[PDB]
């Protein structure tokens, strides 16, 4: 079909409702963010605070999108969100397995981010604003995630959407060439146009 909804989005929400702000609609809405997308669960905060700081810096909010968050990590998330030092907001990554960690790449690819992996190798601690996508709006729902106008490279983009229609057509399953077909059209959505 011809027609789509705007952004890309998936069926996860915020993690607290600390992040919560606009309580009319239960939503956190964020304008012009910074997008950090973690490959496993975001806990320690000696780990996560130089990223942090160097985030708020930046005067943007941030979308944390990673396997999970919690401990003591959330906590100052938590906190510094409700002071505003640091307009925040974390959610976890929508499906499973492979499909869970493709899907951190295809957010990767529409923001312009860098999925901070350390199961390869990365090191949280270490990583830099450049591992960080961006995009002009977001906007957190208790049971749903839409962003849009992701800072995404028009190349980047093609080459994920070739890459997944090949996927599509070596695929053997109905069920699987549905799924690689949904993440082919949310993909399109979600990248900013002029």
């Amino acid at each position: 079909e011809l027609e789509f909804t705007e952004g890309i989005g998936f069926d996860k929400g915020f993690l607290s409702a600390y992040f919560v702000t606009d309580f009319d609609n239960q939503q956190a809405v964020l304008e012009d963010a910074l997008i950090l997308l973690h490959q496993d669960k975001i806990s320690s905060l000696p780990d996560l605070l130089p990223l942090l700081e160097k985030v708020a810096g930046t005067g943007k909010p941030l979308l944390i999108v990673a396997e999970d968050v919690e401990g003591e990590a959330l906590a100052t998330l938590v906190v510094n969100a409700i002071r505003k030092t640091l307009k925040a907001v974390a959610v976890k990554g929508p499906y499973f397995g492979d499909r869970r960690k493709a899907f951190l790449e295809d957010l990767a690819v529409v923001t312009g981010g860098q999925v901070v992996n350390p199961d390869a190798g990365m090191v949280l601690r270490e990583v830099g604003l450049e591992v960080l996508g961006s995009a002009r709006r977001v906007v957190v729902s208790k049971d749903d995630t839409v962003i849009v106008d992701g800072g995404g490279t028009a190349e980047a983009v093609a080459n994920r959407a070739k890459h997944l229609r090949a996927e599509i057509d070596k695929s053997d399953s109905d069920w699987d060439r549905e799924k690689l077909g949904e993440r082919l059209a949310k993909l399109a959505g979600g990248v900013a146009v002029i």
